[PDB]
RNA sequence: UGCUGUUUU
């Protein structure tokens, strides 16, 4: 069972690392609010407001003990373990012209999902195609999934590793895959 | 980053 908190823990990492990465934060102001406060310092009981963190705990000892292992040294968590923030070593990147255009650079658009396919079918789809920095699922007025994404990768690499494999599916059906560079 | 809308149409 030791297993399956690590497994757990791995996740919940993952989620809030997400939370309060350079692809949600600077649009969360619900996030922003709450991060102004205190010197970015979050409390816990705010964060497990938030769905995802939510149905993997409402445990403030299962949060801390998971930032505390983390690699991914995003996230610290206060003296009285109470609240985590934002390190002030990782500043967000300024959006300057270089910053959006090496974004772009490994941005991809990939069409041909079923429109019930839901975030999590389609984070488990790209589980082994490449570090994923944000998926943006793309939605119409009403709020409908198109059966189109875009795909932010950790790299330019990485990316073109993956527009350039060949005959990519989700089960059924064929995918269109391209940088978001030559999609209008 | 992105996406969205924006009548001094």
């Amino acid at each position: 069972d030791n297993e399956k908190m690590a497994a757990l823990e791995a996740k919940i990492c993952h989620q809030i690392e997400y939370y309060f990465g350079d692809f949600n934060l600077p649009r969360d102001k619900f996030l922003k609010e709450q991060i102004k406060l205190d010197e970015g310092w979050v409390p816990l009981e705010i964060m497990i407001k938030f769905n995802r963190l939510n149905r993997l705990t409402t445990d403030f000892n299962v949060i801390v003990e998971a930032l505390s292992k983390s690699k991914a040294e995003l996230m610290e968590i206060s003296e009285d373990k109470t609240k985590i923030r934002r390190s002030p070593s990782k500043p967000l990147p300024e959006v300057t012209d270089e910053y959006k255009n090496d974004v772009k650079n490994r941005s991809v658009y990939i069409k041909g999902f079923p429109t019930d396919a839901t975030l999590d079918d389609i984070k488990e789809w790209l589980e082994d195609k490449g570090q994923v920095l944000n998926i943006q699922m793309r939605r119409t007025l009403h709020k409908a999934f198109k059966g189109s994404i875009f795909v932010v990768f950790d790299s330019i690499e990485s990316a073109k590793k993956f527009v350039e494999t060949p005959g990519q599916k989700y089960k059924e059906t064929d995918l269109l895959i391209l940088f978001k560079d030559d999609y209008f």
